[PDB]
């Protein structure tokens, strides 16, 4: 199955994936002199004051927290995007080493590491039939660097022991996905695809400059998780980014001037 090692890595999966070669894939560097400011991006809104998280669960490549998306409890409007996207699940991609782990970069510099949260467009009823849209989804992405500790983040940190291997999950109500913004929502948005197998081609990137920071103690707690299962040998959950793809017939806008 596919992965990220040598023989199951990114440049493997265009095989079982073959979209993997396409016109929109993500990440892509964002080069932050070439992104033009777009006047006509609306403000953003990220409304997650009522927020139902659910659970948390090791699917062998990341860890996603899930959340209640059975009505419009966590929406992100505004921007670029028509309509009301709601939050499904957010998740991280991060490096074996403080130097690399970011999916997108930012004038080819690496981020720790990315977190990613995951919306689908409402109009098309349920995620399954928003992943086949060319607007189904919009991901929030937002870039961790190591220096202070992040306290938003701490009740993740503090419950990956529970679901160190693949397959385990945990209870994870009553986490608040606020904590883990940064102060700005200043941003750059393209056209893009999940960065994971199957690749699909529905995403409006939606990529924070700000990154928030979070400690070493923090980071190193992502990278003692486990692509394995329980009982098979230990391969630890690290470098778990695919990296920038071509940008081809795209325009990177800013909402910044
Ligand atoms: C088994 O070996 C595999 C399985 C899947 C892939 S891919 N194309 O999904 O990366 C490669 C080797
Ligand atoms: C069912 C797969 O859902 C995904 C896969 C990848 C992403 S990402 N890494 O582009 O945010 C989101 C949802
Ligand atoms: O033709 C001019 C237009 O070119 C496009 O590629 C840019 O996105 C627009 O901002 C610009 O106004
Ligand atoms: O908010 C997410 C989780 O944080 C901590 O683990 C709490 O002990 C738990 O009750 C809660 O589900
Ligand atoms: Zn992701």
């Amino acid at each position: 199955h596919w992965g990220y090692g040598k023989h199951n890595g990114p440049e493997h999966w265009h095989k079982d994936f073959p979209i993997a070669k396409g016109e929109r894939q993500s990440p892509v560097d964002i080069d932050t002199h070439t992104a033009k400011y777009d006047p006509s991006l609306k403000p953003l809104s990220v409304s997650y004051d009522q927020a139902t998280s659910l659970r948390i669960l090791n699917n062998g490549h990341a860890f996603n927290v899930e959340f209640d998306d059975s009505q419009d409890k966590a929406v992100l409007k505004g921007g670029p995007l028509d309509g009301t996207y709601r939050l499904i699940q957010f998740h991280f991609h991060w490096g074996s080493l403080d130097g690399q782990g970011s999916e997108h970069t930012v004038d080819k510099k690496k981020y720790a590491a990315e977190l990613h949260l995951v919306h689908w467009n409402t109009k098309y009823g349920d995620f399954g039939k928003a992943v086949q849209q060319p607007d189904g989804l919009a991901v929030l992405g937002i870039f961790l660097k190591v220096g202070s500790a992040k306290p938003g983040l701490q009740k993740v940190v503090d419950v990956l022991d529970s679901i160190k291997t693949k397959g385990k999950s945990a209870d994870f109500t009553n986490f608040d996905p606020r904590g883990l913004l940064p102060e700005s929502l200043d941003y750059w948005t393209y056209p893009g695809s999940l960065t994971t197998p199957p690749l699909l081609e529905c995403v409006t990137w939606i990529v924070l400059k700000e990154p928030i920071s979070v400690s070493s103690e923090q980071v190193l707690k992502f990278r003692k998780l486990n692509f394995n299962g329980e009982g098979e040998p230990e391969e630890l959950m690290v470098d778990n980014w695919r990296p920038a793809q071509p940008l081809k017939n795209r325009q990177i806008k800013a909402s910044f001037k």
